[PDB]
């Protein structure tokens, strides 16, 4: 049912919550022992979301492997994601570690550092040329090396060393930076022009490692933005993109990470950028 109809039909009913409330009953549950042991504690910022075993992001170290991130495996649509939660003050070396090992071209951030004034994340990157971070417990430096800020988002490119080996990587920033404190935009336009952006920029193609990409928990923002990657992928490649169905693609990436889309209102707005950036993929 092509989805603009399934849209205008749930709109007109005010059927949302319930359509949501489904989706949450068929949603997966697998095991995520290692997130709770009692080592791991301050490794997680929320105690209600964390990384299946069966997907989690492993880091190569023996002390401890443990870091609150899942593997997205799309395998139709082709595509790969990390989905990660926002750092913590002593994660930050991990989540590092964690994009130099799995050779990410791309980090893509969906939240403000302060947000209904409380912390959402640490302070993870540079913000002068001059003044480097060094993490010392996992051996990585970081350089800011140039900052483009526009009125939805800006982007950085940054300098990722392993000290242990002396190699260096170019990083690049996405960071959308006008979410509102409360709800979903009310056009999808910005968010769609900016994951236009991220794909642009070679950083979600098969020649490197997955994009990493968080908000605060990782699960509702985040999860807006694959949905609508591989959505809109999924009408590329098809003969009928009428036959894409995006509750089904919510399910199969809820295999992967628990709470992908944390509201109904995620979930409508996502319907909408799907529809709207359609508009394109099918020619325009
Ligand atoms: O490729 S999907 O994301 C996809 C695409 C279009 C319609 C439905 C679906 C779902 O089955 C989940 N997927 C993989 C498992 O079949």
């Amino acid at each position: 049912m092509e989805m603009e109809k399934e849209f205008e039909q749930i709109d007109k009913s005010g059927s949302w919550a319930a359509i949501y409330q489904d989706i949450r009953h068929e949603a997966s549950d697998f095991p995520s022992r290692v997130a709770k042991l009692p080592k791991n504690k301050n490794r997680n910022r929320y105690r209600d979301v964390s990384p299946f075993d069966h997907s989690r992001i492993k880091l190569h170290q023996e002390d401890n492997d443990y870091i609150n991130a899942s593997l997205i495996k799309m395998e139709e649509a082709q595509r790969s994601y990390i989905l990660t939660q926002g750092p913590l003050p002593n994660t930050v070396g991990h989540f590092w570690e964690m994009v130099w090992e799995q050779k990410s071209r791309g980090v893509v951030m969906l939240n403000r550092v302060m947000e209904k004034g409380s912390l959402k994340c640490a302070q993870y990157w540079p913000q002068k040329e001059e003044k480097e971070m060094i993490f010392e417990d996992t051996n990585l430096k970081l350089t800011l090396i140039s900052e483009d800020i526009k009125s939805y988002y800006t982007v950085r490119q940054l300098e990722l060393e392993n000290l242990t080996t002396q190699e260096t990587r170019e990083i690049l920033h996405f960071h959308y930076t006008t979410w509102p404190d409360f709800g979903v935009p009310e056009s999808p336009a910005s968010f769609l022009n900016f994951l236009f952006k991220v794909r642009e920029s070679g950083s979600l193609s098969p020649e490197h490692g997955p994009v990493v990409v968080h908000c605060s928990a990782g699960i509702g923002r985040s999860g807006t933005f694959c949905l609508a990657d591989t959505c809109l992928l999924l009408m590329d490649k098809r003969k009928d993109p009428s036959s894409v169905d995006i509750k089904k693609v919510l399910l199969e990436m809820r295999k992967f990470r628990m709470g992908l889309i944390q509201t109904a209102d995620q979930l409508r707005f996502s319907y909408l950028a799907v529809i709207e950036g359609a508009k394109f993929i099918m020619g325009d």
